[PDB]
C-alpha cells in the first residue's frame, strides 16, 4: 500500500555527471563513452546570452578553454562540435561507469526523473512531467543547467531532457540530449514565457486508478459517458483531450479495478463539475496529473532496475 | 525556483543493496563492508509471525541457511546475529561500493529519502517523514522489507530506517540500522495499529517560509501571536505542539524572509481556520508537513523573491 511521487534510482546518472567550466562559466555535463554533452550556452557571458552567434562564439574556443571535471579528476578536451543547443566534447577517457543509454524524445504528459546537480555533483532526485505546454514545473537554481531527466526501461536509461533555463514564472524549460528544445523556447536572454498549461488528462484518470487500487473509492458513481461528451467537458476545464489512444493505454488498470475507461472518465467529470467537497484522493486536494498510466502499474507492481 | 519533494541521489546507496534468502522467505538485505543488515522476520514463517520466539528460531539455523545475492553474485555468510529485530549476516566479501556512512536514529518529524527494493533490486526512491506516530507514510509493496530510509549530507550516507512491516491503515513501520523498532510497534502479526497522527507544524512553518522564499505572500497577516496561544489553536486541528526548538529552528528562515516566526504561527492559525480559498501555495492545496527547516534551507535559494 501507499502512492508516491516515485523517482527512478539515480545511481546510473550520478556516475555520468561532471562540471564542465568555459571561463567563468560552471555548469553541468553528461559524460558517455567519451563524449561530455551539455548545454551551448556554457561558452557565453551574460553579454553574449542577449543575442548570441554560437558558431561564432565557439570558433574562438580551443578544446583547452573547456575544463571538464569528473570527480577530484580533470578530463582532458581533445575535440568539440555542436548539435542543436547541445555542446558535445571529446575527451580522452571513455566513462568506466557509462550504463547501457538511449537518447529519447518524450512527448508532453510523459513522466520522468530528473537528477538537480551543481558542480557536476548530484544534489537530489525529483520526478515531473513534461506539461502540454512543453515546460516542467521543476526545482533548479542558478548552476543546475546540464541537469538531466530520464526514464529507466529494464537495465538502459532513456536520457529524454537536458535543463537549460528557468522562464519569468519559475518553469523551466530544456532540450532532448540531441539539443531541440522542448516547446518554443530559445537559449537566449529574450522575452519568452510558457503558454497556457493544460491538466493532462490521461494522467489524472491513471492517479484516479491508483486511488481506487489503494482502497479510495468515494468519487466513483454508477454513471457512464462517452468520449466525445468527456471531450467537451475537458476543453471546459482546461483538460487536454483524451484520445481512443489513451482509452486504450488505460484497459490494463480499468481491468485489474473493474472500472471501465469511460466510467472513470464519468467520476473525473463529476469531480470538475462539483470538486471534492472537502475530501481528498491519495493526500490531494488537486487532481494530479503528473503519474503516467505505466508508472501507476509500476509502482502498484514493484518494478525494479 | 520551484518547491519539488526531492530525494537524496540513491546511488551510494543502490551499491549496497542485497537480496536475503532464509528458506522459502526472501526480503532485502543493506550490504555494508562485510555485514548485510536485514529484517530478523526473514527466518519466519507466516505461522510464526503471530508469536515467534526469534532466539529460538536462529538458534537453529546455520550460516549456509542464508542466501546472500549481490547482482549476480552469491555471498557467503561466515556468521550471524541478531541485534535487536535485525539480523546481522557476517559475509566474507567487503562491500567494494560500501559509502563513508553512518547509523542515526531519527526524531518525528525528521525527513528522509527511501529507496524502495524488491528481491535486492532498486525500483523507486521518494521522499518521506517519520510521521508523529512513529509511523511513515510510504509506497511498499510485499517483498520491500528490508528497503532502506537514510539522509545524504556531505557525502556520507545516514541510515536511518530500514522497513519491517506495513500496517492494517496501509501506513508503515520499521526500525533504525540498529533494530529498534520507531514507535510501538513490534515484529509480530497482532492487533497493531498506527495511534492518532497528527500534522508536523514546524514542517509546515518551514514550507510557508519556502512560499515565501519563492515569492508568495498571499497568506500572511498583520498579526501576531504568543506560542501558547498558537498551540492552543494547532492542537484543535490535530497539529502537533510547537516548541521553543522548533522556533529556534526556523531562526535562519525568519531571518532571510524577515518574518518573525510567531508572526508565520498567526500566518498558519489564518490558513487553518479559512482554508486557502481557492488559491495554492508552492502548487498544493493542503498544507504540506513533509519538509523540515533543513530541507527548505538545502533546497530553496538564499535570496528571498523579494
Ligand atoms: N535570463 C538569462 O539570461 N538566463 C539566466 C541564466 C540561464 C538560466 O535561465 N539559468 C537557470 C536555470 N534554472 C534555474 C535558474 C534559477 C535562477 C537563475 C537562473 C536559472 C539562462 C539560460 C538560457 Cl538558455 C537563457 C537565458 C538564461
Ligand atoms: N501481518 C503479517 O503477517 N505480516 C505480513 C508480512 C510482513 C509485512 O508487513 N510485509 C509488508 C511490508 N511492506 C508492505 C507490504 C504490503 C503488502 C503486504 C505486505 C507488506 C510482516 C512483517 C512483520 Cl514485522 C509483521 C507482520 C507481517
Amino acid at each position: 500500500s501507499g502512492f508516491r511521487k516515485m523517482a527512478f534510482p539515480s545511481g546510473k546518472v550520478e556516475g555520468c555527471m561532471v562540471q564542465v567550466t568555459c571561463g567563468t562559466t560552471t555548469l553541468n555535463g553528461l559524460w558517455l563513452d567519451d563524449v561530455v554533452y551539455c548545454p551551448r550556452h556554457v561558452i557565453c557571458t551574460s553579454e553574449d546570452m542577449l543575442n548570441p552567434n554560437y558558431e561564432d562564439l565557439l570558433i574562438r574556443k580551443s578544446n583547452h578553454n573547456f575544463l571538464v571535471q569528473a570527480g577530484n579528476v580533470q578530463l582532458r578536451v581533445i575535440g568539440h562540435s555542436m548539435q542543436n543547443c547541445v555542446l558535445k566534447l571529446k575527451v580522452d577517457t571513455a566513462n568506466p561507469k557509462t550504463p547501457k543509454y538511449k537518447f529519447v524524445r518524450i512527448q508532453p504528459g510523459q513522466t520522468f526523473s530528473v537528477l538537480a546537480c551543481y558542480n557536476g555533483s548530484p544534489s537530489g532526485v525529483y520526478q515531473c512531467a513534461m506539461r502540454p505546454n512543453f515546460t516542467i514545473k521543476g526545482s533548479f537554481l542558478n548552476g543546475s543547467c546540464g541537469s538531466v531527466g530520464f526514464n529507466i526501461d529494464y537495465d538502459c536509461v532513456s536520457f529524454c531532457y537536458m535543463h537549460h533555463m528557468e522562464l519569468p514564472t519559475g518553469v523551466h524549460a530544456g532540450t532532448d540530449l540531441e539539443g531541440n528544445f522542448y516547446g518554443p523556447f530559445v537559449d537566449r536572454q529574450t522575452a519568452q514565457a510558457a503558454g497556457t498549461d493544460t491538466t493532462i488528462t490521461v494522467n489524472v484518470l491513471a492517479w484516479l486508478y491508483a486511488a481506487v487500487i489503494n482502497g479510495d473509492r468515494w468519487f466513483l458513481n454508477r454513471f457512464t459517458t462517452t468520449l466525445n461528451d468527456f471531450n467537451l467537458v475537458a476543453m471546459k476545464y482546461n483538460y487536454e483531450p483524451l484520445t481512443q489512444d489513451h482509452v486504450d493505454i488505460l484497459g490494463p488498470l480499468s481491468a485489474q479495478t473493474g472500472i471501465a475507461v469511460l466510467d472513470m472518465c464519468a467520476s473525473l467529470k463529476e469531480l470538475l463539475q462539483n470538486g471534492m467537497n472537502g475530501r481528498t484522493i491519495l493526500g490531494s486536494a488537486l487532481l494530479e496529473d503528473e503519474f503516467t498510466p505505466f508508472d501507476v502499474v509500476r509502482q502498484c507492481s514493484g518494478v525494479t532496475f
